[PDB]
């Protein structure tokens, strides 16, 4: 079938909760990233066949957030658009969907990725339409309910991370040392300019002129193991998961131009990487963090690779406990994993996250001349998605 | 490419706003439909490779409503699921997506369709997280915001219908006469059993007994042109669009088992219809109701067909103005269009509607021994989707 | 001191929760009652010196609900008004307040009483101004919070009633038998016209016609002991208090013109009754239902009277447990207590209830040619109020 | 009749909106002030006959805020309590009510004043009980609706201030110079310790120990006429009322022990002042700010005084425009008015305000040996209350 390539890969900076991007809707973050992805790919907007974007906290964002990002990016109205929700999987899944659509023969150029603004999530009154009748009710945190809460087990994704910590015996200390390592690598990557190629600035029109956001603000520079050790468990009494060893609540968009190799050649595009294979998998909701194990193994099988053949891995860090369990079971060389930091440091903008680590992966591959790459991440409700890349 | 077939096609009854399905979440409607779809295909839950469902008003429904429907239907945890939002296109677009993933070589059996419960949509407070500070604010009707409001022109879908009535010179009388015929056809179809095969019952089991819902309650039996002519305009002073010549706000799930022809043969399945081609297109948001013109033309071209070749046509009735504009410009034989009634009578459960019309089209094709069929509908934000079926 | 008299005494019908008065704000109920009170006293609006009304659930009713009732009743702007909240005592305490201000030499004519619409109470978000930050919160039922919940012990008024059933050893049977007699007396009183004089009609004039409300709808005609015995406990596992032996959640206004004897004589008024003495007392919040014991004893002492001297008694029926405890300890002849029914039948519109029972007592005194009367009721937070009347 | 005296007069500091007292409920501010008023009066809690406290934004504060302040102050439960709402009038009106009750012969010792926490006011959903049905609705700022909004004219109290500015020709410049003078006097009074006798500290138990609030934080020290002149109108295009010439939204409690002179002598109390007379009056809502003119003139008549006989005046400053119109018409010597600053500087905690200026007045009278004093203030909905004091 057709070969599928990444023509460009761009993200906004990742903002912290209620901070740098609090005033920028997800659709606007998306539009910004789309405009720049298309420029960087060296194609025209008229060349784009479809827009397929991840977004989880869609509540009150208005009809079809992907369509809104497309329109605001100034793409032609004739182009179809759809919004995909697979929780954290969403931004990665839109890229393998783009690959599938190209392999099916129905398109040659797709805008894919995702966008999230967790700072802007509303609160909900679920029975305001027909009435509460009597009695106190819940004023619902939509970010938690739609993004962070297991629908089957009625607890936080944080408890799924404790379950993996308990089952695998991943200790608090181990979780903290991985978090520390992620912090240090993200500081070194930011300060050394590793992310300059991939970040599109966001311009915020305020009262007095404008301000530019172009740097990932979530990392805690000069983090220490003592500092991490003082934190209290965040999710349960006497637990192991804290604020310091889990990611935050974050805002971002990450967008990729995906194309058939044939069209890329026809338009003079110099692709970054070939998408070699992909796969998604389900696991018990109760241990959703382990989803990447099974998605990765299936993707590696399809590609005819081994884990040891990989040059660079992005394995998301929603929680140290789940990253460490995946890492342990797939036997990753940890020196090749999240070489520029992971989500404990950088943030976890759920519907963008899977696209964000793919953007990070492909740019690291280009900069470091690393031939073979994997991107993978866990999904609430018990799933995983993985993609394999080979550099052009 | 592999050939792609519809193995089964099931829907719940369509409920009216605040009425027969008000106490049934979209994900439970979804699960009832899935469970019965699998049964009717003559396959086992284990035979399903993926679950792709439409759902527009996801607010507060929790993580990945498709996954929740899957799980509640008794489908294995290993099966990946994702939720699609293409506004009213959602339930139809999941089906062409399924065909694309099977054509790509990645699955053999997929649960597709959509689900919606508009009666259950919440109200939102957009600034409760960080605070209002001072002054009255909007308590936001999420159903309107996320389902029925144009994000770009800041007006209701109903104004887009008026734009089309104005630009195409479609009169109030033309719209009422179209609405009356839909009501007439719907009454006759219900009474003569046309929908009995396709409708799975919904059992509502409250604290003290049970209630079976298995009939479409939205039709107004004994409708008259005089009744319709008396109605007040719904969207603007002196408008042509009314409650009587537009659909309602409705609750439904509609689900299809989609398979490769090869796998259907391997599993002993007698498929209902082959998916011959499909397509989506965009159009000015202000005249979104015309999306089906461009989408139908693209699908017809791809299939090698003509409009005159078509035996049965499901062209959705969100508003009579848009159904009429589409039907005039495509030169449909209206004797072959919505033969069992359309959404003005039956309802328009947005995320499910696209799947609903396809379920209705394929059962009508089987019953009437009709070879070639077309399902298409308009999409808020200026889009349309179309699928062409050929009877097995 | 000046002698203080009741010139007129009027009330609306008492509506049931979510029923006949749901569309009538408390301040409009108030104005209808005021307008008719002035008329029935045979005075002019200009003769009124002040407006003092009870109202408990003031949330979102706007500035000074008493003033709004005054203005809407057609009373002059020069007349001062204030709104009193003594929970259920409010409507009775405004009357003793009026007597006190006239005794002080500061007015001759005062509009007193109370008003409530519990059906219309809002829900609240307590942290929307400065923000929730994260997590589900309480969507607060303001009717419960401000009207029915003990601020000190963090439980419903219904638990205070259970405390009294327990400490006084008042059985479920005693409570049901008391409730049945109230229902029996209420039916007989309505049917024989006992309330026709005191009730002013409420005209509801909507978009398309009108609806007169002029009958107390809360009574359950044909009540039986078997019916009552079957009921589930309302407040606690194995409780004695039920929906059948407690009052409801109700809507009413009740207003009295209070004057000096001197001014009534100057203006040609034939007063209904003299206010002989009054008093309020406190008690442990946990047994608030017993407040009327201490308040009645204080008022009786002040008047120079005895309980045995009383001809008619209005002792409110918020809960049968508390009515029974009070009546046992004061040794009331129950043949003389709530002769036309009590609140278990009629309803308990909290801010108006104290005025309601006084309106009912004085009309009963006039009709039955009864010389000495007593109105008293319990107050959430552990209080009681009592007024003693002597027929003119 | 009995002579009525002020035995003590105490207030909390006045906090700014969302600032120093944001975490202290009104009832807690009240309890603090009550405890200290009783100590300073040199009586026992058992000597107190009734509690009568002003509070306007009662929404969700729970049953009978006055009762809650009483209980939390540790006053005996046998003592009756009630909450009074006359908008800004409330805290002053409770003192003349206390006087009336004493003159009536029903009590000898009353706790009076008021409390407000505008920072803590909720938002409201008025139709959550029985349902919105469809459509966006208002998420209501309860502080604005219940405290700051005319119920008859459907605009802010700010527009009533513009109406007085326009009718009387009080210019922006004049309004600003009065505001400047109020600022300077409040700075001088705070820095010179004028308020030390009257302020009770509020202790806030936080995470790390506690913090004390004991100073009025609203004043803007080093205010200038240029700074005031730069502000934009706050209420209407091209208006005269700004943030700098109107008071804020503020938090406070102010409480007084009111007694008959006879009881004061019997208990060894050294009273501060005699309450000579009082009066309230109504005016058109549209010019509510002028209410004090008519209340003051009536109070002066009753006392047989003249305005020129007054030594000290507290005339509230909700808006410079209304203070100036009252001042002009009653011909006040402005050197004797608000000698320690007014509400433009100090704040306007609505339900406490009338008590706050009385506390300020009586302490200034004692400190400056000023024999005759007036306290007066405007009330939304078109009223005024005034009290005359003569020093013991």
């Amino acid at each position: 079938m057709k070969e599928v390539v990444i023509a460009s890969a761009v993200r906004t900076a990742i903002g912290s909760y209620g901070k740098s991007l609090k005033d920028v809707p997800a659709v606007d973050l998306g539009a910004t990233a789309i405009k720049e992805a298309v420029k960087k790919a060296g194609i025209k907007p008229e060349d784009v066949n479809e827009v397929i974007l991840g977004n989880v906290l869609q509540a009150g964002l208005g009809q079809n957030p992907a369509r809104q990002a497309s329109f605001k990016a100034g793409l032609p109205v004739e182009i179809p658009a759809m919004t995909i929700n697979k929780v954290c999987g969403s931004g990665l899944r839109t890229v393998s969907l783009a690959a599938q659509i190209i392999k099916a023969g129905d398109a040659d150029v797709i805008i894919a990725g995702g966008m999230e603004n967790m700072s802007r999530a509303p609160y909900l009154a679920n029975n305001a339409r027909w009435g509460y009748r009597m009695g106190n009710a819940k004023f619902v945190d939509e970010m938690i309910t739609d993004g962070l809460w297991d629908a089957f087990n009625d607890y936080h994704m944080g408890i799924t991370a404790e379950n993996i910590a308990e089952r695998w015996n991943i200790s608090r200390e181990e979780q903290d040392e991985f978090a520390l390592a992620s912090q240090k690598k993200a500081e070194e990557a930011i300060k050394s300019g590793q992310f300059k190629d991939e970040i599109v600035p966001v311009v915020i029109k305020g009262r007095k002129g404008e301000t530019v956001v172009d740097t990932d603000e979530h990392p805690r520079f000069g983090s220490t193991i003592e500092g991490l050790a003082k934190l209290k468990p965040a999710f349960k009494k006497d637990g192991t998961v804290t604020a310091g060893n889990a990611s935050g609540l974050n805002d971002c968009a990450a967008v990729l131009v995906i194309m058939s190799a044939e069209k890329a050649k026809e338009l003079g595009v110099k692709p970054l990487a070939k998408i070699v294979s992909y796969g998604s998998a389900g696991v018990d909701p109760a241990i959703m963090g382990y989803g990447p194990f099974y998605a990765t193994k299936a993707a590696i099988e399809k590609a005819g690779w081994t884990v040891d053949e990989l040059d660079l891995i992005e394995s998301n860090e929603a929680f140290a406990a789940q990253s460490l369990a995946v890492a342990k079971d797939l036997k990753f060389d940890m020196n090749k994993v999240n070489v520029n930091g992971g989500a404990i440091a950088l943030g976890h903008p759920i519907g963008a996250s899977g696209a964000r680590i793919l953007v990070t992966l492909v740019h690291a591959m280009q900069k470091r001349d690393a031939k073979k790459g994997l991107a993978t991440l866990s999904i609430g409700g018990g799933q995983g998605t993985a993609i394999l890349l080979e550099k052009c």
